[PDB]
C-alpha cells in the first residue's frame, strides 16, 4: 500500500466524538483531540513541521472560536520516502455535505550544511479555476466551483483527492534542517445537524491513488482500518 | 511548433556575444552587448508584471558590466494560459561546459478580489542526482558537483519544472514573474560558440528536430 | 522641504474629476488617470517599481470593477535619497468621511553584482492594533479601530500618516537591481454623494513630517501646490 | 534589567564550547556541546512557534558537525509583546573576530479569523557603512568588506533591528520566528574566548555596564 503521513479531521463514530488527528500509515491515529465540529462556518487548519523537532503540528481554529491542537513528535525520515506529493482528502458518509476547500498554500525547505544553500517550494491557491493544470484530482474532486475546490461531490457517500502536481523533496541526507508547513481554510455544510464527514491533509508517495475501499472513515487514504 | 519566448545569453557568430529576447523567432526581437567572461560565474535576472508589459532581462559578472535587454510585449496574446518554465543549451565545435548553478522561479496572479493571490516559487541552490521536480530533455542531467549540467560534460540540453505554470488569467488584475539563475561557461578555447537561455513555452514542449548551435534548443529552423 | 514621491488618489476639485497620480516632489502629478472613486466599497492599490525599468506603476481596482492604472517612467536613483521611510496619507474637505485602510504590505529588494547578494524587507499588516509601535503615526491617525488604520479622524479637514518604523535602503550604487512593491486596501465611505478626499502611499525621507497647511488638496504631503 | 533571551555561542572557559539557550540568566537553560571551528564560517539555524511552544537552535559549519539545542518555553511569559531582536560579543584576553557575513529574520502573527497574517522580514546579505535601520552598540560596527564586526577589530559589541518586533500578541492562533546567520570566529590563538548570541529584548535593551566577557554584553553579572 502507499505510504500515508495525515492530519485528519473527522466526525465518524466507526473516540465517540469529532476529533483532528495525526495518523502515521493507520487510520487508527496516533495521537488526536477534541474538534468542535462548526457547521456552516469557515474554519482553518495549520499544520507545521521541522527536522530539528521532530514534532509535527495542527492547529484548527474557527473565527470567535475554539482551537484544536495536536502535535506528535515523529521522525518523518523515517516513514516518508524522499520524493512525496502533497494533498487533500475528503470522504461523506450517508449524509447530504460538502467539502469545500477555500484556500490552500504549502511550503517546503531543505537547508544544507553548506553557506546559502536553500532549496525551496511554495505554492498558494487563493481561488481554483475551471481548468486547474498543477492539481490531480482524483475521486470526485472538482475546480471551478464559485473559484473553490470540491472534495466531495457537490452528497451520498462521495470521495475525493487533490494533490499538487510536481513531487515535493520532503527530506535529504544531506540537509542540516527541513520543514514544512501548510494551511487551508474549510468549510463543511450540512443540513444535518451531526453530520458523518472527515478532511485530511496528506502526504504520500508520488503516485499514491485512492485504495479500492477506502470510503468513510478510512478517508480516501487507507484501503483498510487495520 | 511550440510556442517559445526566450531570454537567450549566445555566443554563436550579430558578429558578437549578446543577450537578447526572443518572441516565438531565434532572430531577437531586442539585443544587447554581451561580454562573455570565460570561466567566471554569471548571473541572470528576468523579470515582467502584466501592469508594464515589458520583459527585461540583465546579466552579470562579480566586479563587472552588465547587459541589460528589455522588450515591450504582451504576453496574454503570445503564451498560453498554462507554460512551462526551463533553461537550455547548445554547444558548437567548442569543448565547454552550461552549468547552472542555482534557479530560481516566482509567479503571481493576483485578482480584483480582496486577498486574492495565487503563486508558485522554486528555488534550486543545489541539484541533487535523483531531482524528480525537473524534467530533463537532451544531454541535461544532475548531481554533478550539485549542479546542473546542461550540455554533455554538438550537444543541447533541457530542464524544466515539473509543474505547469499559469501565467496569466483574464481575471487577474496583475500577472507578474520573475526568475534568476547563476551560470558559468567554462572553454578551453579563448572564443568558444555557446548559447543558455531561459525559456517559456507550452507544457509539453520538446527539443525541435535540428534545434541544434544557433537554435539553442528552443526552435527547430531560423529559416 | 522634504522629497516626496507618492501615488494619491483624490477627489478633489482645486482635471475635474477623480483621478489616480503619480507625483514627484509636487503635487501637480507628472501623470494621471480617470478614477471611478466608489463609495462605501474597498478598493485596492498595487504600486510596483524596479531599477531596470526605471517605471513606476500603480493599478486601483474594485472587487467586479474597473482598473485605473497610470505609470511613469522615473529613476528614483536621482529623485529620493539612499535611505527613505515609506508610508501613507490622507486628507478630508468639508466633508464627513473616512479614510481607513484595512491593510498594507511593502517588500524591497536590493541584488548586488555579486552571488546570492540579496537585501531586503518585508512588512505586511493585516491587522493593526491599539499599540503599533512599528508605526509613526502622524496627524489625525490611529489604530485599533475595528484593528483597521484610520488616517483621517473617523470628518471636518483631517490629516493623518502612518510611516513604518525602520529606514528604508530603496537604492544602493552597487545593486545590478532595486525593487519595490506596495499594496494596500482602502474603504472611503462618505454620506456625501461627492466627497472631496484624498489618499496616498509616499516615499520620503526618513525624518519627513506633515508640513503646515499641507491640508485638503495638498495631501498631508505638500506645504503647497507649487 | 533588560529582559533576555539569547542562544549564545561561547568558549569561555561547563568545562568546554557550547551552545546555549538563556533564559534572563547567562546560566543556559540548556547546552549542548559545540566544536568551534576557527577560521572556518558557521551558520546559526534558531527557530520557535507558539504551538511547539519550543525554542531550537542549530550550528554547523560545512562539511562538518552540527549542535543542536532545543528547549520548551512560552515566550509569552518571558518576552514583552513588543521586542528588538539582535546579535552580540565580546572577546576575551584574545586576538580574534567576530564577523558576521549574513542576517535573516523571519516574525509572524497569525490571527483566528481569515487570511490575517502578519509579518516582519529582514534579509541582510551585505552591510553597508551607513545601515541605517540596525542599532549599533558597543563596539559594533559596518561596512568592514560589507560586514558586520561586532566586536573591535577585552571588547563588547551589539546590532539590533531597528523596527520594534511584535513577538506575541493575545488574539493570534499561532506566532513564531526563525533567525539565521553566518558567522566566522577568527583567532590566532589556538584556542580563544569569545562568544556570540542571537538575543531576543525589551525595545530598549542596552549593554549593562560590566557585561564583558563571559556575560556576553546581554547580562551584567552571572551573580
Ligand atoms: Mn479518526
Ligand atoms: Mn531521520
Ligand atoms: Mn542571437
Ligand atoms: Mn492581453
Ligand atoms: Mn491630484
Ligand atoms: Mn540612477
Ligand atoms: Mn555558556
Ligand atoms: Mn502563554
Amino acid at each position: 500500500a502507499d505510504t500515508i503521513v495525515a492530519v485528519e479531521l473527522d466526525t465518524y463514530p466507526n473516540p465517540s466524538y469529532p476529533h483532528i488527528g495525526i495518523d502515521i500509515k493507520s487510520v487508527r491515529s496516533k495521537k488526536t483531540a477534541k474538534w468542535n465540529m462548526q457547521n456552516g462556518k469557515v474554519g482553518t487548519a495549520h499544520i507545521i513541521y521541522n527536522s530539528v523537532d521532530k514534532r509535527l503540528s495542527a492547529v484548527v481554529s474557527y473565527p470567535n472560536a475554539d482551537s484544536a491542537t495536536v502535535s506528535y513528535d515523529v521522525d518523518l525520515d523515517n516513514v516518508l520516502p524522499e520524493w512525496v506529493r502533497v494533498g487533500l482528502s475528503a470522504s461523506t458518509g450517508l449524509y447530504k455535505e460538502t467539502n469545500t476547500i477555500l484556500s490552500w498554500s504549502f511550503t517546503s525547505k531543505l537547508k544544507s550544511n553548506s553557506t546559502h544553500e536553500t532549496n525551496a517550494l511554495h505554492f498558494m491557491f487563493n481561488q481554483f479555476s475551471k481548468d486547474q493544470k498543477d492539481l490531480i484530482l482524483q475521486g470526485d474532486a472538482t475546480t471551478g466551483t464559485d473559484g473553490n475546490l470540491e472534495l466531495t461531490r457537490v452528497q451520498g457517500s462521495s470521495v475525493g483527492r487533490a494533490l499538487f502536481y510536481a513531487p515535493v523533496h520532503i527530506w535529504e541526507s544531506s540537509a542540516v534542517v527541513a520543514s514544512f508547513e501548510a494551511t487551508f481554510t474549510f468549510l463543511i455544510k450540512s443540513p444535518d445537524s451531526h453530520p458523518a464527514d472527515g478532511i485530511a491533509f496528506f502526504i504520500s508517495n508520488i503516485d499514491s491513488s485512492i485504495p479500492s475501499g477506502s470510503t468513510g472513515r478510512l478517508l480516501g487514504l487507507f484501503p483498510d482500518a487495520n
